[PDB]
């Protein structure tokens, strides 16, 4: 069952064994992934998050971000700890009360405190469109058509040893999968389809790190949505999906009744599918209950290439059709050395006072805001360009901007910009050495918006800045409830 748009959401510790290995976790709604939060476009979400965490090994504070939702006028509800709020302390609750005007698509929610979402606090968030322009492309779109891709670790996120390479221990598809080492034949997820029907599969990367090469043996996938943005139909046979991205694709159940492997190959961790790792099962109604016997091709015929995506709507690109053709054109120097990432020479370390509270308390320029050098002001009502040249270790880095989606004027692995009809999205791979992935957006959403690599380990190691968008209108735009105002004093008192 989906929950919302008005719902409680309990955050608890529990043991889970999604790949046959038991470990404690941080869960929303008692499950991994958490329950799907859903509503319709324009709805008022009121998600009362109950922090019932007691195991300090995964942090007993929490804060939840609603990934991809713009939070216009509700910056305080965005969730990134020490950017828009202090964490919720254990035994307390907090009502994230916001609206979703002008958005409809596939989103997700996750802890936004430290690396806590890796420990399990992640789930889908769907804003349905009663008049979806893509509605006539499919027959079924419901909780059974959401596909989550997750990395899963046997070591707790706070306990990953300093200086050891972090890699996952399993890929989980809809919460189930098999471990890369000491593989046991634990249950695989089954996605069931009826021959002849067409399904809106909502593919959600809830990854903390790896990108996945996602495919379904025997089937093609017609992309119709990218990170909440409706796209023209683009048929592919493989999707490389980076952390935090979403796609909807139409799956036409047009193959012989049978079982077909669903594949999600991460870029690190276990390679291949031995023992049924990196796998789930697409089962047609009437098929025998047994594992697929299909194989992947050696080479996919039509992998997704981001430049092939185009918005369904005439979204264009703001600004002028050349590099620097913006009101505020930025080029960030993204670097890694010695275990720390930096942006323009500053490694992000969260401040004591949330950025939003600093602004509300009177800090009125970015030089007043902490962390020093980590907060960049953006002028209001302006076209922003941000070039994100890659090269920093650990890539490809999926950069994500809160509060906004953006035109992807230049994509990974292709030096040619597109000032005409690029896809808009909210999380973008910045590609490889020499690339110059570049985004554009207009600043019509006052508040401090995080920009960071969505590889959670990289965020934790400093790969972030805050855009303090329209500082002058931030307080007026984002009236705060008393309960928000109460968070920092409670947090700081609890220590
Ligand atoms: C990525 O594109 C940006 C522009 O969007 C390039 O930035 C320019 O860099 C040149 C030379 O380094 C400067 O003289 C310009 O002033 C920069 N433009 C802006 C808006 O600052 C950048 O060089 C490109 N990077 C890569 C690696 O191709
Ligand atoms: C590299 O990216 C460019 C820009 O997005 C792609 O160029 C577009 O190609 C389409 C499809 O042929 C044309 O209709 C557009 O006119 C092109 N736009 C520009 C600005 O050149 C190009 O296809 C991408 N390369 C690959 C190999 O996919
Ligand atoms: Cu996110
Ligand atoms: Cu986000
Ligand atoms: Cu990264
Ligand atoms: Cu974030
Ligand atoms: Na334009």
């Amino acid at each position: 069952a989906q929950i919302g748009p008005v719902t409680d959401l309990h955050i608890t510790n529990a043991n889970i064994s999604p790949d046959g290995f038991s470990r404690p976790a941080v869960l929303a709604g008692g499950t991994f992934p958490g329950p799907t939060i859903a509503g319709n476009t324009g709805d008022n979400f009121q998600i009362t998050v109950f922090n019932d965490l007691t195991d300090p090994s995964m942090l007993t504070d929490t804060s939840i971000h609603w990934h991809g939702l713009f939070q216009k006028g509700t910056n305080w509800a965005d969730g990134p700890a020490f950017v828009t709020q202090c964490p919720i302390i254990t035994g307390q609750s907090f009502d994230y009360n916001f609206n979703v005007p002008g958005q409809a698509g596939t989103f997700w929610y996750h802890s936004h405190l430290s690396t806590q979402y890796c420990d399990g606090l992640r789930g889908p968030f769907v804003v349905y469109d009663p008049n979806d322009p893509n509605a006539s492309l499919y027959d079924v779109d419901d909780d059974t058509t959401i596909i989550t891709l997750a990395d899963w670790y046997h070591t707790l996120a706070q306990q990953e040893p300093i200086g050891a390479a972090i890699t996952a221990d399993a890929t989980l598809i809809n919460g189930l999968g098999r471990s890369f080492t000491n593989t046991t034949a634990s249950p695989l997820s089954v996605i069931t389809v009826q021959s002849g029907k067409r399904y809106r599969m909502r593919l959600v990367s809830i990854s903390c790190d790896p990108n996945y090469l996602f495919s379904i043996d025997g089937h093609d996938m017609t992309i119709i949505e990218v990170d909440g943005v409706n796209s023209q139909q683009l048929t592919v046979d493989q999707i490389q999906i980076f952390a935090a991205q979403r796609y909807s694709f139409v799956l036409n159940a047009n193959q012989p009744v049978g079982n077909y492997w669903i594949r999600a190959q991460p870029n690190s961790g276990g390679q291949g599918f031995d023992g049924g790792i990196n796998s789930a099962i697409l089962r047609y109604e009437g098929a025998t209950v047994e594992d697929p016997t299909t194989t992947a091709p050696t080479t996919f015929s039509n992998p997704l290439v981001e430049t092939d995506l185009h918005p369904l709507a005439d979204l264009g690109v703001p600004g002028q059709p050349f590099r620097g053709g913006a009101d505020d054109p930025l080029v960030l120097n993204l670097a890694f050395a010695n275990g720390r990432f930096s942006i323009d020479g500053v490694s992000f370390v969260p401040p004591t006072v949330p950025v939003l509270l600093q602004i509300l308390s009177g800090a009125q320029n970015a030089q007043d805001l902490l962390p020093a050098g980590s907060v960049i002001s953006l002028p209001s009502n302006s076209v922003i360009e941000v070039a994100l040249p890659a090269g920093a270790a650990g890539g490809p880095h999926p950069f994500h901007l809160h509060g906004h989606n953006f035109a992807v004027v230049q994509s990974a692995n292709n030096a040619t910009p597109n000032y005409v009809n690029p896809i808009w999205r909210d999380t973008v791979s910045i590609g490889g050495t020499g690339d110059n992935v570049t985004i554009r957006f207009t600043t019509n959403n006052p508040g401090p918006w995080f920009l960071h690599c969505h590889i959670d380990w990289h965020l934790e190691a400093g790969f972030a800045i805050v855009f303090a968008e329209d500082i002058p209108d931030t307080a007026s735009a984002n009236p705060v409830p008393q309960a928000w105002s109460d968070l920092c004093p409670a947090y700081d008192q609890a220590h």
